[PDB]
């Protein structure tokens, strides 16, 4: 389900590129992380408009985890509506373009019946790496923290002064939610704690 989205992606002028990227950096920039809020919190009470720029075909980007085979477009927000059909970005966390003290958090369910999505996310160790690809190009990240928090924990997805990180979020055990899973990645070039 992300082939639309490289074909609209490729049909962009760079001029084009270049003044959404400009609004993407804008907006990491002035990024506020009171946004944060849990996707997974059952009871939790519309349409995200905040990666507009970042958005062809109705997809901000694709997440690639070739460990456990899943290809998947990744769209603004992390509703309902999003979290049945692929992943989610976590409003409040920097849009996946990468930079400097940037840290993106992509977001899949583990726990929808017959839906492979981020189910098996647990199968992955330090080392193993993920891609996002985005609007301009494809970004790289190496596994380097898989931890386990309570869903009212948001410090492990703040940004980190001087890195340029990203993390897979779902929820954990199985079918049992009351837990946080966060695979965390550092960039590198494309080519509790467990």
């Amino acid at each position: 389900q992300t082939q639309d989205f490289e074909r609209a992606a490729k049909k962009l002028s760079q001029k084009e590129i270049n003044r959404r990227m400009a609004l993407a950096q804008a907006y990491n920039d002035s990024l506020n992380n009171v946004h944060l809020e849990d996707p997974y919190e059952k009871k939790r009470i519309g349409i995200a408009e905040y990666a507009r720029m970042l958005e062809v075909s109705e997809k901000i980007g694709i997440i690639s985890v070739p460990k456990i085979g899943q290809k998947l477009p990744i769209f603004a927000g992390s509703s309902q509506e999003v979290l049945s059909k692929g992943a989610g970005h976590l409003e409040g966390t920097s849009l996946p373009i990468g930079g400097n003290s940037t840290h993106t958090v992509i977001t899949a369910h583990s726990g929808i019946p017959d839906k492979e999505l981020f189910s098996n996310l647990k199968k992955l160790k330090k080392g193993d790496k993920f891609y996002i690809q985005n609007i301009k190009e494809t970004i790289a990240y190496q596994v380097d923290q898989i931890k386990v928090v309570t869903p009212d924990n948001f410090s492990d997805l703040l940004v980190v002064p001087g890195h340029d990180y990203a993390t897979l979020l779902t929820c954990t055990p199985i079918m049992v939610n009351t837990h946080r899973l966060l695979v965390r990645g550092h960039r590198i070039p494309y080519k509790g704690h467990l």
